[PDB]
């Protein structure tokens, strides 16, 4: 019934990102969400330096006409004082400080060694290769704004910069844990209509890969306190609780009521697939999220709305999910109009090498291979039948959570 | 010169996969390589079940093309170790156990019940919505082989199998320095013509993010006396040691000396853009990486060639690089034939849902600027000159390292 958008919608309206800071020397940063602009301390480059390996000159010793010897040089980290006499030029080194007065530099290749000097062979125009100073970047501006996740591509510049540490976001606390006497821990004897908890471990995993800080409380018996008993403790350390499974998602049970006494709890009927039931709401002091019992359906909503709540809390301003892209399907899908369907697919090169889409195969939720086989989702809108192969349709990139 | 793939196949083909193993808790298995075979202890599933919620038929009372009294239900959790009377039919819900001598199971969707018993409609092709045991996973079968790296996608079928630890190769080793008097520490003031090291920053994080152990020895003083003392520690530390920046890539000098007496280093000029220079080879106990002083040129070189490197020498079996789409390009885009040209783009939808590159801007390797803006790189093939709007170029998104 309620879409996926409008779920999406009511959630993260609600949510305030997290404001709390630490501040971290940059190789402790990344995934970690900055807390305050990043404003550049000096100009960058630093000092007016050389495009080239080659020679500094003056354009009226190059009108001289005759050949130029050398007065010393430039290196990386060793600048030229000395005198530079008229008629004289620079040997000078890439990304090496110009000298003063220099009005141009010119790459080794248009010169011609001597006796009595350098010939330069073309034509020198006036400041031709030599990358001015702050031309990159300009003591005072701002080079990341606050919200910006910190990665490979920011940490090396903010170290440009001479900058130790930045203050960030602290990481999103999440709780987690399931509930049932059906559910025993791997490595144990399955009862009866038992079997191995396997979601918590899946839910936990990719929170870590997140980069949130997780507190797994196990898994809870089936008594009332100690129901009661695990959200109290979870409320109180993190700033959301997660239901891994067994904790009620609509259904009618004692773990529904004890969800509504400990706080505002909405139980939906998602129109999607796989999945559907799904819990949120605001405990005393953090969010819930109640996942479904099924391993690919609790996957698949974690994934579709959980991570992006968890983004927004981090104080990232980003988007936090995969964008997708058109292709055209080799296979056949099987899609029923009603509910917006998360199907699993290979997303490959054909002959002409362009993208084109293949079920992973059987689509049921009865088995988890789609995740490992496939590397997307073909996200099957809501209305749409049946889809014939040659027709177009919108997949989703599987990010790091799944290889 | 020598081409990308030549000297990716040059290096790889050196290179022996680690074999020391460890056993851990699949909760700290992720990004990991296994060791051996993970074989199932059980089968999946466990015995023959409905894949429906129809109802459970014998071929013989379907003949009969009368009336089938339900006789009796078998759900998901209890069976139905009771009786078939014969001439009946049993109601029997998904993942539910088949009664003893059910040849067939039907959709409910395709059966009408008269207030005597229930009728049938689209012959009951025999063994038709049967899930038979170990029809996904058969006792003894091996689920994941040796050289997975073990992902949200995997993990949690190992749980559902009862396994609580698994052997994975250790984790790689890196030792990491750069030198040069040139260089200062952010955190310190700038001599002359001095700047921040930024380069081991930059490979610190990707080697973090990718896995390793890493070992920072930070900024070796500029003496043949403290390098040769770095080498040494660094090699008695580490499967791989990466020069960040400083020691000789090929310019003759004290680094370089150095090099060619402490291990058998290659010295490559690759034809690629960025970067070129690339030192390469063994020392006494680990594998040697010396990336060019240029920021853009050390991350690039880093991402195509060490990344790779150090995906083989962690056990994976699966080439450990992104992969390419075909697209058009939305920018105008400078190449020069004789080289490899890895520029920086950013790939989007256009109106019609399609991807399309435009280029993040200036393409020097004298700023950074290019690998936050842009979300993927533009292969440009080594002949190919300028590209045109509307020409079909090859894209290569970037992995979880640049955001």
């Amino acid at each position: 019934l309620m879409s996926l958008d409008t779920a999406l919608n009511e959630m993260l309206s609600r949510v305030t990102p997290l404001t709390a800071q630490e501040t971290l020397p940059l190789v402790q940063c990344f995934g970690r969400i900055l807390a305050s602009d990043v404003v550049s301390p000096l100009d960058v480059p630093g000092f007016d330096n050389s495009a080239m390996d080659g020679y500094a000159v003056r354009l009226a010793d190059i009108a001289s006409g005759q050949p130029l010897p050398v007065a010393g040089k430039s290196f990386a980290g060793q600048p030229y004082h000395g005198e530079w006499p008229a008629g004289t030029c620079i040997r000078i080194m890439t990304g090496a400080p110009v000298p003063e007065g220099c009005e141009a530099v010119v790459m080794q290749e248009q010169t011609e060694q001597m006796d009595n000097g350098v010939r330069f062979t073309a034509e020198v125009r006036s400041g031709q290769n030599i990358r001015r100073r702050g031309e990159d970047i300009s003591a005072g501006a701002v080079v990341f704004p606050a919200g910006t996740r910190l990665t490979t591509a920011e940490l090396p510049v903010i170290a440009s910069l001479g900058i130790a540490e930045v203050p960030v976001i602290r990481k999103v606390r999440v709780a987690l844990f399931s509930t049932g006497d059906a559910l025993q821990l791997p490595g144990q004897p399955l009862g009866d209509g038992q079997i191995y908890d396997t979601n918590r471990l899946a839910v936990h995993l990719m929170l870590e890969q997140l980069g949130c800080e997780v507190i797994n409380l196990g898994i809870i018996r089936d008594d009332p306190h100690a129901l009661r008993a695990a959200f109290i403790e979870a409320d109180s350390q993190a700033d959301v609780v997660i239901s891994s499974g067994g904790v009620s998602v609509g259904e009618a049970d004692y773990t529904k009521t004890i969800l509504e006494e400990l706080g505002e709890i909405a139980f939906w009927k998602l129109a999607i697939k796989p999945g559907k039931p799904f819990a949120f709401g605001k405990l005393s002091n953090s969010w819930f999220c109640g996942l479904p019992g099924n391993p690919v359906s609790a996957t698949l909503t974690f994934y579709q709305l959980v991570q992006p709540l968890l983004a927004k809390l981090s104080g990232n301003t980003a988007s936090g999910l995969p964008a997708r892209q058109r292709v055209r399907t080799a296979s056949r899908l099987k899609k029923t109009p009603g509910r917006l369907d998360f199907q699993r697919g290979v997303l490959q090169r054909n002959a002409d090498g362009e993208l084109e889409v293949t079920t992973t195969g059987h689509q049921g939720s009865h088995i988890f291979s789609s995740f490992s086989l496939g590397n997307c989702f073909i996200v099957l809108e809501r209305d749409r039948g049946n889809v014939e192969v040659g027709e177009w349709v919108e997949v989703e990139p599987f990010n790091a959570l799944f290889g």
